[PDB]
């Protein structure tokens, strides 16, 4: 579906889904 994950915006996902390791500003892809 489309959701460019606001969070680190490198990808289409949900923030809880986000897998990524940094997201915006450089911060911590949190859990
Ligand atoms: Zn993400």
């Amino acid at each position: 579906p489309p959701g460019l994950c606001p969070r680190c915006k490198k990808g289409y996902h949900w923030k809880s889904e986000c897998k990524s390791k940094f997201d915006k500003d450089g911060n911590p892809l949190p859990p």
